[PDB]
DNA sequence: GCTTTTTTTTTTCACAATCCCGGTGCCGAGGCCGCTCAATTGGTCGTAGACAGCTCTAGCACCGCTTAAACGCACGTACGGAATC
């Protein structure tokens, strides 16, 4: 029953939930949609990718396709 | 989830065009022939260039500063392209 309060992971729950029920939000896609006056100028997104894989493992996130040329990971309903 | 609607299918039917065949007939690809001139045979005679030996050109290697240009990095404007009509 430990409430964890992440930083960049909080940043991706708004970047995942900004689009709804159709599987269209990728690491490459999210990084260009989220890069607005806060984050590390360069290689901030490597931690974006670490945040997303750990978010998948909590159970909040799922995937249909991912990495390379195309992807999509979105919030599996609680 | 449930009707109650659009949206996108699939299906079914009639029709146009193309496709494949054998039948037919015409002519040019193919080969033969008989001749001829260009390739071959064997010859002389000259030098183009292969090769050895030497010169010394200029390409390579290396080095030590002095910036100028490349890098990367942040930021956001005007650009590309999706949408509409
Ligand atoms: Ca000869």
């Amino acid at each position: 029953k430990s409430t964890d309060h992440p930083k960049y992971s909080d940043m991706i729950v708004a970047a995942i939930q900004a689009e709804k029920n159709r599987a269209g939000s990728s690491r490459q896609s999210i990084q260009k949609y989220i890069k607005s006056h806060y984050k590390v100028g360069e290689n901030a997104d490597s931690q974006i990718k670490l945040s997303i894989k750990r978010l998948v493992t909590t159970g909040v996130l799922k995937q249909t396709k991912g990495v390379g040329a195309s992807g999509s990971f979105r919030l599996a309903k609680s």
